[PDB]
């Protein structure tokens, strides 16, 4: 019956977003996110707004998780930001017929060079 087009592999890239840490220092962190959408139809049909939400929600979640820590913590502990970021996104996207797979980040800019 159905077995055409790969609508299970959905990966998104997040550009270096600047956020404030516990040290009140701005840091630009970048990473990639991998997820699988089950509601490709409704998903792709409303992706025009879904994409923005994913980027906005991802930026806010990552900004908070990392913003609540030090530069040496968010840069050394990407798992915390990745888990927290996927924690909300997974539940926030789950209801939208989307299941997260794995989020990997790596590209944080240090304040004082």
């Amino acid at each position: 019956g159905s077995d055409h087009v790969d609508m299970r592999t959905i990966s998104f890239d997040i550009p270096p977003q600047e956020i404030l840490t516990k040290d009140s220092v701005t840091i630009s962190v970048d990473g990639v996110v991998y997820y699988r959408v089950q509601n490709a139809t409704l998903a792709v049909a409303n992706i025009t707004n879904a994409d923005s939400a994913t980027r906005l929600l991802a930026q806010t979640t990552l900004r908070n998780v990392l913003g609540t820590k030090n530069l040496s913590q968010i840069l050394s502990d990407r798992e915390e930001i990745a888990h927290n970021m996927q924690s909300t996104l997974d539940d926030a996207t789950d209801a939208w017929g989307i299941k997260v797979e794995r989020v990997e980040i790596k590209d944080v800019k240090l304040p004082v060079q």
